[PDB]
This record gives structure tokens, sequence and C-alpha cells, in this order.
């Protein structure tokens, strides 16, 4: 274990506040509580095993720019895709479902390259094979 | 904005390492404030007035539906995928009401509520 | 090249023109020239022939099913979507099959053979 | 009725010839009305003002839109499966903007005409 020092903005430090007293004693033991359920979900997945993947996210169909990049890294990457579901979610934003599908290792590379890149509330749920 | 001090333990620390390689953080209190964020969005309640969209998937053996994506992920499991618009409180419960049926497994539910 | 006199009735003709429009067809000869190239196509892409095909129609084992897309069209009513893959002939008979079952209207089903 | 005259090259006459011969088309005539007829089924000039669906699919390498769907069928190729909602003649209009466009192959506009 080690004392780490973070720095988050006067609003976020608010609700966290906030969500102390629907669930906590202090920070610390707030923010350790959520920073543990948020990361059982992230886990690294072990390149070798196969399953499926459900990428989600929300970008501006409207910057050429953005459009571009998110439409090259998907052709190029055809590979781990089996459809991709698109819905304009108001005049600007375009929200984005990417069923992926072989090499969970694969999967997960690729997906945080796309939720890293303009992209919002991006989301990846994997579903390795049971 | 402030500064805070925290112990996390070795195997966590680990873990928040991992995701900051992956997402490309580029240090760990950008990775907890991102992290954490996204954490109070995903757990609060939607009030029921607040209008959006939401991303409902699960696996298994109306008005709040813009459509949903089947997909078989073997000969015996389904994949479904429902993207949802509507009062972002009645969105959420119908999704929990779902999540938790009977053979429902690996459900998840992505609320975007109106910007 | 050859000449082809083709008595075609009225209405028809009417429609061949209104699309000649709405695709810029020159004339009626370079319209039937076209539509007719394209039918012969489907007709040479008929079993033993991979490749996708879309299955559409609304609704109140074996599967080529890639993914499937629903789309509430009214409250009883629902739009179905299927892409399907493999070989045409498989292909083919799966759609006959849905298309005949109760219910089901409106069915149509698009060819994509590998090209 | 009207006697129509066109100009088929050779070799899609030979085509049109041999499929002649499976379908009991007595002559190139037959043929031609028939391949025809059925062609224009599926297009008949959709009017402004009237309400209704479509499903508007294609290949390649005013919000009508409910929801797009694509899939890779190759390693360039991409099928394109549109979900559109609104007047049918924006419908039909936007479609054929879309199978005009260069790129743009083996293009289907399914009309569902709001029903009953």
């Amino acid at each position: 274990m080690q004392r780490v020092t973070i720095t988050l903005d006067d609003d976020l430090l608010e609700t966290l506040d906030s969500l102390s007293q629907r669930r906590y004693n202090n920070r610390s033991e707030a923010i350790r509580d959520i920073l543990r359920s948020a990361l059982a979900q992230e886990a690294t997945q072990q390149h070798g095993t196969q399953g499926f993947a459900v990428l989600s996210y929300v970008y501006e169909h409207e910057k050429r720019d953005l459009a571009s990049r998110i439409v090259s890294t998907q052709h190029h990457h055809h590979d781990l895709s089996v459809a991709t579901l698109h819905v304009h979610i108001n005049h600007d934003d375009c929200l984005e479902i990417a069923v992926l599908k072989g090499d969970m290792g694969d999967v997960q590379h690729f997906a945080d390259d796309v939720i890293a890149q303009g992209v919002r509330h991006g989301h990846l749920q994997c579903l390795p094979k049971e």
C-alpha cells in the first residue's frame, strides 16, 4: 500500500462529499470504495481468451477530423467487428454501439484506443467466453 | 480544485496503473479524477424528470425503445443491445427490472442524459 | 448492338419514365438497358455461392445470422432486419421459411453474393 | 400501349437469351417485358405528404434516420442498413441521392408506408 495525493476539482469533491452521506465516514474511504468497485470491471483481458464485447461511445459526426479518425481505426481493424449500430442522439452527437468479437486481449486493446481518442462516454463491456 | 491524500492497497494500485496504461492516463490524478466522475454518473439514480438516451446490454438463452440489436454469441446464448430513449427515470427503472429478471446475465446500463 | 422493339403498357412506361427522372437516365433505352443488366446479375448469383443477405419484414437451429435489428414501428407492429451470411442457397431457403410464417408481412430478401 | 425501341449490346442479349431458356420466355420481348415489370413493381414514386418507415441498404468501400447498422462484408466493403422514418417522398429522394453517390453499390430501398 502507498499513500498518494490526488488533485480533484472543487465540483467533484462536492459531489463526492454529498454521496458521502447516503453511504461513509471520510473521503478516503469514500474514494477507496468507489475506485475499487469501478476497477473491478476493468481487469486486463489476457491475450489467449476468446469472447465478445460491447463498445459504446458518443462523438460529434459534425467534426470530419474525429469522424475520419474513428472511422479509420474501425475499418483498419475490421477483424474484431461483428456489427456496429449508429444513432444520432441530438443534432451534433452520434451514439455508436460496436459489437466486437475475437481475442479479448485484442478487443480490449482496440476499444481502449477509441475510448481515449473527441470520443466521450466511452464504455467497454467485455464478455469472455465462459 | 483541491489536493487530497489517500491510502490505497497494492492490489488496487496495480489495477489502477494497469488501467492507466490502457487509457493513456498521464497521472494517477487524472485517472482517479476520470474514474471518479465517471463512476458517480453510473451509480447515481436518474431523476424521473430529466430526458436522454441509454444503452442496455445483457445476455440470455416499448416506448423507451429506439432500437435493439440481437447477436448470437454461441448456440445457446444471445447478446441483446437495446438503445433506449425517454425519461431517464423510466429508462433506468425499466432497465433495472430487466437486469434482474429470470436468466438475464451480464446486464449493464449506460445512461446518456441530455447535455 | 441490336434493336429490340417491345410493346409495353402505358402504366408501366409511366413508372419507368418516373424512375428515369430520379436516376438521370437520358432516355428509356438507357433506362431499360440498365434495369435489365442489373436483374440478370441478381439471376446469375442464385447454391454453392457464398455472401451476405438482408432480410427485413414487419411482424406483429440452423442460423446463418450475423445480427438482427428490431424497431417498433408502432404499438402493435415491429420491424425486423436480419443480416444473413453463408450459402445463398441456404440463405434463400431460411428466408422463404421466415416469410411464409403467420404474422410476417412485407418480407423482402436482398442477396449480396461475394463480389 | 406503346411500341418501344431500345438498343441492347450483343453480350447482354446473349445473357438474356440464355436466361430465357431457364424461365420459359418464348422471345426477347416477353423476357424484357417480364424482367422490366417485376423490377418496376419495387420502384413506384413515393409522394410527399404521406408517412411511413423504410429500410435503405447499400454497399460502400430533416432527420429521417432512426438507426443505422454497419457490417463489414469483407476487408474493403461495408454493408450499411438504415432504418428511415418520415415523408416517403423525402425518404425516397434521400435514398436516390445515396444510391447516386459514386462508391455506392447494390442500393435497395424498401418502403413501408403507414399501415391501416
